[PDB]
């Protein structure tokens, strides 16, 4: 590597929350170097030196009176002089109290590989090991972010306001580079999607679109194929590098009473596969350099929020710091982690404001909501159940274990697991069960592309291809265009249009957003709930049989109140609720009705 090989973060801003910045300087014996540099409101706290004479860290303190500009940093020593030309770029208006997506917002989730190929140039980039193979399942495909950028009126138009892509940072892996969560490089968007600049440019066509983007990172591990390994800057820089040692995913040991060490730091220090180092985040230099990469990444892109995968695989200790940091920098920002769990209680420990019983405590706003997800599912799938929605039910009566369940994101599917379609068994009517109940329950709904067009996939045994396929219409030449519809059958449009109808709808009700939830307990696979306020109640009321189903609605007063009939979102069908709701097979029914007294 030259003198001066990796700069980062490869710039910074004037008037960041945290003054702060210690850069990575990577480069040929740089670690030999003294830094020094000369401009107003910024100062040379020090600069630290390991064993590993290919790096420095310099800690700047940059003060509230520093302006943008650019200046050099010169480095001496090692018989030599080098000058690094930093620069601090002014913030956009408005940068710090940027509005992280919420509750009133619809999150569409896509893979760009498997997308759109809005450029086939790119596929393949000189330089980059993975050949595109597009009809690999694990291979690339040549998605990317002009392919995406081209599609936001689609997405826009199906009424989402949040688009979150799995990484794009970056993986220059020989094999399965495609998915993104094995980064090689933090301060670069994979050149196959585009450049940073590319990035920018998503952030901005999705926000005139009234669009966020929300950037899914990767705390915990890197790629093997990381720049970082052919040179590690430190002994400690990753764990177990030695030996292989996988995790064994014992995810409770942190948060267990019972715990032995050994499985709460396999938790957090142990490899997902040998292909992925895992960071240790107890050093404070990996910490620092994380934290600093995230926050680079929402302040130069103008993302709207975070989803952070593999959230309780980090330093919990680190995790600490690491939403105390995001969220001193951005305090109405909203940050998801990803914790695997269908269990409630394991998740909820991670929210911010949790009270714990040993202590812990966080800044993360938000978490998957994968035991509600779970329960759904299978209570769709359970067909065997007399009463499967009864989970549903129960796990969202524990929502008091969160101190914000509201805030939770609720996914009718992701790229981890079985599409929403063959979830529910490839039966409409329960998909659309899954669906109203996505876009009326009291959290954040996330979709996932293909699923408003039924995509289906196996769903037993290992299978993430199956759930990963192409969006059709994504490529040149593709038979099905689901942007168009051409190609599309009678059932998938009408699986679109109920996602563009609903979604769009949901836009418009604050009640969902904000409102009050009441459910009822599920009697034999029918369940009623309704969302309200002082200006609206809707009522949720579905069939999980096959056969019709009658309820009393003296059952439901408290929320009725007499109230002798309402309009049916869905089928715009007058329903009557005087003495009793007749449902229909397999059915579902959204009825609006006036506010309460
Ligand atoms: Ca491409
Ligand atoms: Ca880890």
């Amino acid at each position: 590597p030259t003198a001066i090989e990796h700069m980062e973060p490869p710039f910074w801003w004037a008037g960041m929350q945290h003054k702060g910045l210690q850069l990575m300087v990577h480069g040929r014996d740089i670690g030999r170097m003294e830094a020094a540099l000369d401009y107003p409101g910024v100062r040379l706290v020090s600069t630290t030196r390991v064993p590993n004479a290919n790096y420095l860290f310099v800690d700047l303190e940059i003060g509230p009176e520093a302006q943008p500009g650019s200046f050099d940093i010169v480095f001496k020593g090692d018989g030599r002089s080098e000058r690094y030309r930093y620069r601090l770029l002014a913030r956009e208006q408005g940068s710090a109290q940027r509005q992280g997506f919420g509750p009133g917002d619809a999150i569409y989730q896509i893979m760009p590989d498997r997308f759109a190929n809005g450029d086939p140039s790119n596929d393949n980039v000189a330089g980059m090991r993975e050949q595109a193979d597009r009809r690999h399942g694990g291979g690339r495909h040549g998605g990317d972010i002009r392919g995406t950028i081209d599609h936001l009126d689609y997405i826009a138009g199906l009424g989402f306001t949040q688009l979150w892509p799995t990484p794009l940072v970056e993986n220059d892996a020989a094999a399965y580079s495609y998915h993104g969560y094995a980064a090689t490089d933090h301060y670069r968007i994979d050149p196959r999607y585009g450049s940073n600049e590319d990035f920018v440019r998503l952030s901005t066509e999705a926000r005139k679109r009234g669009m966020g983007l929300i950037q899914d990172v990767v705390l915990s591990h890197i790629g093997k194929h990381h720049w970082w390994m052919k040179d590690l800057p430190t002994p400690d820089w990753i764990n177990y590098g030695g030996k292989f040692v996988p995790t064994q995913h014992h995810r409770v040991a942190v948060q267990d009473p019972y715990a032995a060490q050994a499985d709460s730091e396999n938790f957090t220090k142990g490899w997902f596969v040998e292909g992925m180092p895992d960071l240790n985040q107890t050093n404070p230099l990996v910490a620092n350099y994380l934290i600093q990469n995230n926050i680079w990444w929402i302040e130069y892109a103008g993302l709207s929020g975070l989803r952070i995968d593999t959230y309780g695989y980090s330093d919990g200790a680190f995790l600490t710091e690491y939403t105390r940091r995001l969220m001193a920098e951005y305090p109405r920002l909203n940050m998801v982690g990803e914790e695997w769990s269908t269990r409630v209680p394991v998740v909820a420990r991670w929210q911010r404001g949790k009270a714990n019983f040993d202590g812990y405590t966080s800044h993360l706003p938000s978490l998957m909501d994968f035991p509600l997800v779970d329960a759904m599912r299978n209570a769709l799938s359970k067909t065997g159940e007399e009463n499967g929605l009864n989970e549903v039910y129960e796990t969202l009566s524990l929502d008091y274990l969160y101190p914000e369940p509201q805030n939770l994101v609720l996914f009718g599917g992701n790229h981890d697991m079985a599409r929403m379609f063959s979830a529910a068994g490839e039966d409409f009517d329960r998909w659309r069960m899954n669906l109203v109940f996505l876009m009326t329950m009291p959290r954040i709904p996330q979709f996932y592309s293909g699923d408003e067009i039924l995509m289906t996939s196996t769903v037993k045994g290992r299978d993430d291809a199956s759930y990963r396929r192409d969006f059709p219409g994504g490529w040149a030449g593709d038979k099905a265009n689901a942007f168009s519809g051409a190609g599309l059958t009678s059932q998938q449009r009408a699986a679109q249009d109920l996602v563009r109808k609903l979604a769009n709808w949901r836009k418009n009700q604050p009640v969902i957003h904000n409102g009050r939830l009441m459910h009822f307990g599920p009697e034999e696979n029918t369940w009623v709930y309704f969302r309200y306020n002082k200006d609206k109640r809707i009522m949720v009321a579905m069939n999980n049989n096959d056969k019709p189903m009658t309820l009393p609605t003296a059952r439901f007063q408290e929320m009725l109140k007499g109230a002798p009939s309402g309009v049916d979102f869905l089928s715009g069908k007058t329903v009557g609720l005087g003495r009793e709701l007749r449902l229909a097979p397999k059915s579902v029914v959204v009825i609006e009705l006036p506010g309460l007294p």
